[PDB]
């Protein structure tokens, strides 16, 4: 024949315990993420993984925040840069052979290098051509692989793969997006927009049978981007929280039973 | 005349509180968001809509990761899906009739599966062709429905709307984003994204009038996005940190009292 | 020659404390991020910025959900909104005049306002042309401006530029981000999505040498992005934790001296 305010007390501890255990669970279920930027003065050269079926690389160059006009839109230039070129077996079918050349990226920014590439096919019966390029982060990385084919059987699985068409000059502006997972994978990706700008086609209705190709790469922003998934759940903090009420219980109780022995 | 340490005590629990009360409103007022990815080895088959002025679709068929080159460029050929036809009214506007022609989309994700599709307009006054189209989530879910006019009257508000031109092959990678909204409406969308490559046009210049639209459309990749918004403004743990504060403060005068009866 | 538990107590407070010091670096060093959207039913009016070399507006015109067909492809029109003309220098180098042609975007977003711009290049040697647009927040902000030179050399650093090409009719769709930065800077962006559509040139032999390029702006919904970074490091919530921490171990401590003087 008391207050019995203890029935009361367990009643809401128990019920602060469970919504404590549910939020600490939906809040593991759901990590939130975040984005940072990091400055960087000059890129590592990424590697251009190029798919040229039969067209053969006209030209290649290295140029700055302008390309001075064509000398000869359609014809044998002078390529200057360091390219290779591996054979590998596609990942998603062991039955085809893949020939790829690779090219050096640009790496100033500050400067806005560029990487400017022009193909020419001479005849095919396909419709709509284009050539296949994939990024990857160091063209470095690439050189000194025990493997390369090893080396892009994986790039194939971890980067992405975009094409250009022939008939334009495809600006492709990349960028670099660092995603930290949470076993610390800190996988590098790429991200790129296009401008397809038309080619105004002056050569001689000769030559015009081959079809051109241009593409110009560049960093749009000095910038990498670095997302990561934070864990909103800490243990320990839910741990201080619970002994921080439990004990706020307890001198609520205490305090009841002053009263009691006092007015009640 | 005393050590009156209580009003510094005081002090600081409003302070606390008031501070504990603006945290507490601002985290309310802006939630966090959380982006998960769920991994599907086959999505469910999509509605395409498109909508063709004048333009026939000569055909349409379900492909595989590379497209045979055509037989005929811009001859009638093989419609080979699930193609119905709608009619409806224009949501913003009671004063126009659209028709829709539904495809059902590619399901296969590990496979590659494609919809190309290849239409022609015969003649036109229109300087600029182009032809519009809509994705919905479920094409089952709009075959079994009691009003396909109010379904479609709904999915011009759900959904944005693109197009794609004629003299291209626009290639439409297309994915599933599922934001969870705070009341529970789990609201699925499409996001886009396109690579327009030329058409090189063989046919003989009489047909040459006529314009030609191809589309491919498939899944980028087997993933669907879903963003969630985290409210991180817990009452209940708000209270226990009151609680713990409060506490603090309590003891802490207690210990004042019991300095002042020993030194002070 | 006692239970010696205040030992442990140390050890799990020493513990306690290291780990949350070490919570509030790491949550200290990686801010999460908050995206609301704002909705707004008239968009202030946006200043484009085009960089016509040599081409000449032919017309420009505020439009709605649709535009009517060109009554002249190719020939002088007529220009129907607000624009202005100003001259400045390249931020990057001061040895380049440029002279950009703002005009007056589109309001409404209800209506769907529409900017539709036609250019005509005469003659060139340029392989790939293509006319350079920039998109800053006001017009009025720009008209009402003591230095416009100056107002154009920030909007070059503050906005990124693109480019819309020839024998296209380039549909832009912005959309506004205002990112507010940790110092309240409240850094307002524009977002813009493209689809590039064959101009279909019926225009006489003769006439053909010239290049025509068209462009059409409008908001692509109405709604802006505000984009926040939230420091889910709070100070005083560490302090309330580790007060209450404490108090649990006090009492823990107390109730251990309880124990050993009843049975220990």
């Amino acid at each position: 024949l008391l207050i019995f305010i203890y029935l009361l007390l367990m009643a809401v501890a128990v019920f602060l315990v469970y919504q404590t255990i549910m939020d600490f669970r939906e809040k593991l279920k759901h990590p939130v993420m975040s984005v940072s930027y990091k400055e960087v003065d000059r890129y590592d050269a990424p590697g251009i993984a190029l798919y040229p079926g039969q067209a053969q690389l006209l030209s290649c160059k290295h140029y700055y925040e302008v390309i001075p006009p064509l000398r000869s839109p359609g014809q044998p230039g002078d390529v200057n840069c360091t390219t290779q070129r591996v054979n590998y077996t596609d990942p998603f079918s062991n039955q085809t052979l893949k020939s790829a050349l690779i090219v050096r990226g640009p790496r100033e920014v500050q400067k806005r290098e560029l990487v400017f590439l022009q193909f020419r096919l001479n005849q095919s019966s396909e419709d709509f051509s284009a050539i296949d390029y994939l990024l990857f982060s160091s063209f470095q990385e690439f050189l000194q692989s025990p493997d390369r084919a090893g080396f892009m059987q994986a790039c194939e699985s971890a980067y992405s793969s975009w094409k250009f068409s022939g008939g334009f000059r495809t600006w492709v502006k990349m960028s670099l997006v660092e995603t930290k997972e949470e076993d610390g994978r800190e996988a590098v990706e790429f991200r790129q927009e296009t401008s397809v700008v038309n080619y105004i086609d002056q050569r001689p209705a000769a030559e015009k049978s081959a079809q051109l190709f241009f593409v110009v790469f560049e960093w749009k922003d000095p910038f990498i981007q670095k997302v990561q998934d934070i864990i909103t759940a800490n243990p320990w903090n839910t741990i201080a929280l619970l002994c921080g009420a439990f004990l706020a219980l307890f001198k609520a109780a205490e305090f009841a039973k002053l009263s009691v022995k006092w007015m009640a």
